[PDB]
């Protein structure tokens, strides 16, 4: 009941046909849930691709980032928001039959999403280049993979709060996030009868996201209170637990495995400088100042490897989950940077 | 067999007598495990008290911080290292009988340790003031409590990587650490057959410490490899899991409960500025730059409320567990700050 058009729509389900996956299995049919905002011009020069992030859907990207006086303005651009494979709206553990059902769903990599999106854009939209690819966190992982895998296709790229190659510390964080779910016996090796049977694991998952998803300064200065939650307990229970409670464990695990392995250097034998050296897009690297796990240092290290790129950190004590749109001043910064990027040749 | 003289000694067990605890229970006899390094001078004016930190013992403070070339030099100072109530050496769930055994052990607060330490110093050693109180993390919590509770007694205070009133974020971290242990079915509500039976909970606890105890920069720049571990997997297994593996779950929960509730403002009805304003000790507030949960910003906000004090962050990408002595640059900075502190004129 969570993954519906009534909650996340409108979107279109587009069957892009069979999808051979990097890990070796083939999806007989890959359905991508796509939301399109704005019209494509005759040059097809105004398309923007927006990948979705961990546990997220196209509806979040639309609610937080897209609109009239925003950088992502559908009166000027054709903004194409594409849901991750495994996110519950596109083909996922939760909505696919046969051998891909539930814990049978394949291991999907960032590169598989980008490959599917490329097929979608060329064959269903007839688009041969993107004015901008922009995403946050896992959405930034896909942004980097686009810029490296199809370098002449991507004219501009904005990687918000995410890296091109995942760190060992981030891998550990996600492993602990996974174990929060899989160590709940009600998970039943993915064969749980309903999402909510795994409430304990989903709550433990939410508590870890509270610990790592914001920042110590967020809580010290009472940001949670400004958002309407009088205490850490109220914030954990009223915001964080409630966010994850209706979601599907198998889907979260599909996206967590994928997030763990984001690595554009797979194109270059593990040489990251060589992969990032391939980027032709005008690229803004935009970590959030207080992000606890995609750090300013992590992202600056990569930016130095991307030719013609710019380092444009967002200042927000809301840290990583400032992506959720809790900090309007952060959103204003982001809009100014993105408008400047879109304005550049 | 982890909590022995063979592993953590030499130390002496001193019975300081009954200890009425803040939470309301009375310990009929409180034994403190104490290690002394160096001799007291003629008027006992060279005593330095070193409390121990979460999961730690006096052995760690000795190995990492005490020695002739160092600020805590036993050829000049009498350095008295006192093990936390609950840490397995002093009176704890793992070694106390009667109604205090195992799951029955009382909820002990930072203030109970400081009161017990004060009784130890005055009644057993005849010491009536301290040249320095210094500790890290939970050791820093006890340091602040000392400086607030007995302000004339403490001539100098050095609070490394810890705060005077615990934050909500830190409380959540420790709650998650506690649940890593208590959700292991083998924990059996504190009635586990042995430490070893609760290995799954202890390993999850270790993984959480790996996540929060160092820093992303520590790993990004390959510090774990410099320390001799080929990969994150080898570091987690060979350093972090191994550290917690032999420890007692009930003792860790005692120290965790205590850590969660460190709060010197209990002396002043919740008014932290009033509590910290009581401090007369020359005080250095020394967060570790890349500490993920006792942040530079957390400690700065408290330092601003302590009169006479100085803010001296330790620069280390090793973050919180740089307390374990992994970062020799950080130890060198600390020695320099502590030597400067110890040279402040006696009033």
């Amino acid at each position: 009941s969570y993954y519906t058009e009534e909650n996340h729509g409108p979107f279109e389900l587009i069957n892009i046909g069979p999808l051979p996956l990097e890990e070796g299995r083939c999806m007989p049919e890959c359905l991508l849930a796509v939301a399109v905002h704005g019209a494509l011009n005759a040059d097809k020069s105004n398309a923007i691709l927006v990948p979705t992030w961990y546990s997220g859907t196209s509806k979040a990207m639309e609610q937080i980032y897209i609109g009239e006086g925003r950088a992502l303005d559908p009166s000027k651009y054709c903004i194409i928001v594409v849901n991750q494979i495994g996110n519950g709206l596109s083909s996922s553990a939760s909505n696919t039959g046969g051998s891909l059902a539930g814990p049978g769903f394949a291991n999907v990599r960032i590169g598989d999403d980008v490959s599917a999106q490329h097929t979608l854009l060329t064959e269903y939209f007839g688009i041969e280049s993107l004015a901008l690819v922009v995403g946050g966190s896992m959405g930034a992982q896909q942004t980097y993979e686009w810029a490296v895998r199809y370098p002449d296709f991507v004219k501009r790229a904005a990687a918000i709060a995410g890296t091109a190659r995942n760190s060992e510390h981030d891998f550990l964080f996600t492993e602990i996030l996974i174990e929060a779910i899989t160590t709940d016996p009600a998970f039943q090796a993915g064969l749980y009868r309903s999402s909510s049977a795994v409430a304990a694991g989903l709550e433990r998952h939410a508590k870890l996201w509270t610990l790592m998803g914001w920042s110590p300064e967020f809580f010290r200065t009472g940001r949670h209170k400004a958002l309407g939650f009088e205490s850490m307990q109220m914030f954990v229970d009223g915001f964080m637990k409630r966010y994850f409670a209706p979601m599907d464990p198998n889907n979260l695990l599909t996206m967590a495995w994928k997030w763990q392995r984001g690595d554009v250097s797979r194109h270059t034998g593990g040489d990251l400088a060589k992969a990032l050296g391939r980027i032709k897009a005008k690229t803004y690297v935009m970590p959030i100042s207080h992000d606890q796990f995609f750090t300013v240092d992590d992202c600056l290290s990569e930016q130095k490897m991307i030719p013609n790129s710019e380092f444009r950190p967002l200042r927000s004590i809301d840290g990583h989950l400032g992506l959720f749109g809790t900090d309007a001043q952060m959103l204003d910064q982001l809009d100014a940077h993105l408008a400047e990027l879109l304005s550049s040749p």
